[PDB]
């Protein structure tokens, strides 16, 4: 019933050194129930390390928090990202979509992937010499969270096809 905690956790970078567990929690509780909220501090000086983590009760709340960016916490714009899963580069805006075969068109990919975020480019790969569809595509979004949401899904079905999707980068 409950989603794995790893999927409900946000890493918040770029914190003001003034931010505390309490101020971070007061801010992010606006988008959901926080089961956990921590500002990372040096073990000796207790001076902030400039980042922390918050854990929501559900994935929908993570989505709501991500949709409410930019977040300005204690006067500083911070950088929320979903906890990882090791992938060679973390934060990217483009994905590889494979197993779409020759019958998949850009509207299939768009109609599906647009619900993950704003699409900027859809590039269906075609053979260099014949122009035949190669069975894969690249979608570029305006934001990395679209990609983070996509790649953590176990399945992707586009045009009846069960696709293999992964982060793509240069």
């Amino acid at each position: 019933p409950k989603e794995p905690e790893q999927l409900r956790k946000l890493f918040i970078g770029g914190l003001s050194f003034e931010t505390t567990d309490e101020s971070l929690r007061s801010h992010f509780e606006q988008w959901g129930t926080l089961t956990d909220c921590v500002v990372m501090r040096d073990p000796n000086t207790k001076r902030s390390r400039g980042f922390g983590f918050v854990t929501y009760a559900t994935v929908e709340e993570v989505d709501a928090a991500m949709n409410a960016r930019p977040h300005k916490v204690d006067g500083r714009v911070v950088e929320p990202k979903r906890a990882v899963s090791r992938g060679a580069h973390l934060t990217v805006k483009k994905i590889f979509v494979g197993g779409i075969k020759e019958d998949t068109e850009e509207h299939h990919l768009r109609d599906y992937f647009e619900q993950y975020g704003k699409i900027e480019v859809i590039e269906i790969m075609t053979d260099r010499g014949s122009g035949k569809k190669r069975g894969f595509a690249f979608v570029t979004f305006d934001d990395h969270d679209s990609v983070d949401k996509i790649v953590i899904q176990k399945y992707h079905t586009v045009n009846g096809h069960n696709c293999e999707v992964r982060k793509a980068l240069s």
